[PDB]
């Protein structure tokens, strides 16, 4: 393995620990405090950033967190009382979006409590970095 | 709202995307060369590591990819004969070979989706994300 090789298979570990780590904790606290998922969450923030509608094309090539079945993601979320339901355009139900602002403020909390102990400088140069790699793959 | 609060959104939707671009293709792609998918040949190289087994627990503490069901993914690596009971388990002399394989294939894959990417920017978020997991 060639220094560049190594530096790929370390890289890629370094993500998959942070994802992971982050993400568990995140998701199963969001859960306890508010009933929603982080995939859930996620598609929730779309619409909140978008409240003309998003179509299920849209919403799912907007999304942070990978699929959920993005229509079956949907369907849950209109069984919850989320999303609007009377092709489709997703809305946030008034009381998703109630729903959204106090599970927004609550995400926020749980992320800087998990990094707690984490320095601003290794997160401004992990990101700088992390942007750097994103730019180049375009 | 906060420096440090948009610091934290950045990295976490950072960590994200970079996650998100490289996950779907590797996977796809190392399906198709080997018939694994990334959940299971992250399990493998777990029990490579360990060759007299592990635990359902001390695998699920071990698995880099995010997982939902241990006893499912070891379930579906016992039916095509990469893992055997040692509850707790075990790789197989077929499942070291195809893992084996299936390294170089997961290896050159992920070197194309990462070939415009400079040593520089992969040896500072590499240094900057160990800091971070040490922290925690």
């Amino acid at each position: 393995k060639s220094d560049r090789q190594q530096n790929q298979t370390r890289l890629w570990l370094n993500i998959l620990r942070l994802h992971g780590l982050v993400f568990g904790d995140l998701n199963r606290q969001l859960l306890d405090e508010t009933g929603l998922s982080l995939a859930k969450f996620d598609a929730m923030a779309q619409l909140a950033r978008n409240p003309d509608g998003l179509s299920m094309g849209k919403l799912s090539g907007a999304l942070k967190v990978t699929n959920g079945n993005v229509s079956g993601l949907v369907n849950r979320l209109i069984k919850d009382g989320m999303v609007v339901k009377a092709s489709f355009s997703a809305k946030l139900t008034d009381a998703g979006l109630t729903t959204f602002k106090q599970a927004s403020e609550a995400h926020n909390r749980i992320l800087a409590e998990l990094l707690r102990a984490v320095s601003d400088q290794d997160m401004v140069e992990a990101s700088a970095a992390l942007r750097g790699i994103l730019e180049s793959m375009q």
